[PDB]
């Protein structure tokens, strides 16, 4: 359609990308549900409505760092079976929930550093065992800058990675 578009006020849309990054507390309504590439990125967000992806069943690529996440609800990826990319980095997420990346076999690029992993407490162990099992798709920078460095995921505190986090060293009563 000439001069014509089919996009979220104050973000910028082209194609199947939408660009949300560095407008500010909650997911904007009314991403397209074609959407293939959504930046979350730089905004104020510190929880997520539980739900809030599941129409976007098409994503490819989803930034959610340099926000202030406090924790993830249960379920909140589960629909994006697609996803190749999840930034999460730079938040303060202190776990993940049980189950959480389990519906994303096609993850090639994931940053999770820069977060306050909790390690002594029982709730880091999906996080640790995913990354042990998923080591080589953690990582940092992007594009020319892109590196797998599964240790930098680490622990608020002692900074040992959370990969190396077992059963038998963390307690419920650190939660």
């Amino acid at each position: 359609h000439h001069h014509h578009h089919g996009c979220p006020s104050q973000c910028s849309c082209s194609g199947t990308d939408v660009n949300c990054d560095g407008a500010r507390a909650s997911v904007p309504a009314a991403i397209p549900i074609t959407t293939q590439r959504l930046w979350l990125s730089n905004n104020q967000l510190t929880k997520l409505d539980p739900g809030v992806f599941d129409s976007l069943t098409q994503l490819t690529t989803l930034y959610l760092s340099n926000n202030q996440l406090t924790a993830l609800p249960a379920g909140v990826f589960d629909k994006l079976t697609q996803l190749k990319e999840l930034g999460l980095d730079q938040n303060q997420l202190k776990s993940i929930p049980d189950g959480a990346f389990a519906r994303l076999p096609s993850l090639t690029h994931v940053w999770l550093h820069t977060n306050p992993w909790d390690c002594q407490c029982t709730d880091i162990l999906y996080l640790s065992g995913w990354v042990a099992q998923h080591s080589s798709i953690v990582g940092e920078g992007w594009l020319r800058s892109w590196t797998v460095n599964p240790d930098n995921a680490k622990c608020s505190g002692t900074n040992t990675p959370v990969r190396a986090v077992t059963e038998a060293s963390t307690s419920p009563s650190k939660c």
